[PDB]
């Protein structure tokens, strides 16, 4: 109906504007503070929730490198492009991602991205390490997420490099 329809339309335009902001941010090296002012204004302009800001920021940054590479999608090439972006914009992530529930919202967006880009799955352990080392995500929420109830998501959690990382991550934490 009209409510879900108009809202899905809003989120789409909003996400397009978050892309435009980050394209400009990457070209200009716009400060994290000014990026946050832009995303905040768009969140009100497009009437999106604060949780939808976090999910959309996560998708847009994770999708950003795809503009920069051909297909078949090659994962080491992906990681090499992604990591400078996470370093640059980690403060933008930390402006919104603050409480345990927020950390799980972002993890679930990261899950959805990997599940939608099966050929990048291999690099998922290295990407979670970057979110962890950059203090975007807490080790304890990463563990919580890994251990959750909800097909393809259960099949992702039998990724080898990931299990290895989940065990490593249990060492630095406890």
């Amino acid at each position: 109906g009209h409510h879900h329809h108009h809202h899905m339309d809003d989120i789409k335009v909003f996400q397009n504007e978050v892309l435009g902001t980050l394209q400009r941010g990457k070209e200009e090296n716009i400060s994290c503070d000014n990026l946050v002012l832009e995303i905040n204004s768009l969140k009100y302009a497009y009437n999106i929730s604060l949780k939808e800001v976090m999910q959309v920021l996560s998708h847009v940054v994770l999708e950003f490198p795809l503009q920069q590479m051909d297909s078949p999608l090659d994962s080491s090439r992906y990681c090499a492009l992604l990591l400078p972006l996470l370093k640059a914009w980690s403060p933008v992530f930390r402006n919104y991602i603050k409480r345990a529930a927020d950390h799980l919202e972002a993890l679930a967006a990261i899950e959805d991205f990997f599940l939608e880009h099966e050929a990048l799955g291999i690099s998922m352990a290295k990407v979670l390490m970057a979110f962890y080392q950059l203090e975007i995500l807490a080790g304890e929420t990463i563990l919580s997420w890994f251990s959750q109830r909800d097909d393809k998501g259960q099949q992702l959690r039998k990724n080898q490099q990931l299990q290895r990382f989940i065990q490593w991550l249990k060492e630095a934490e406890e």
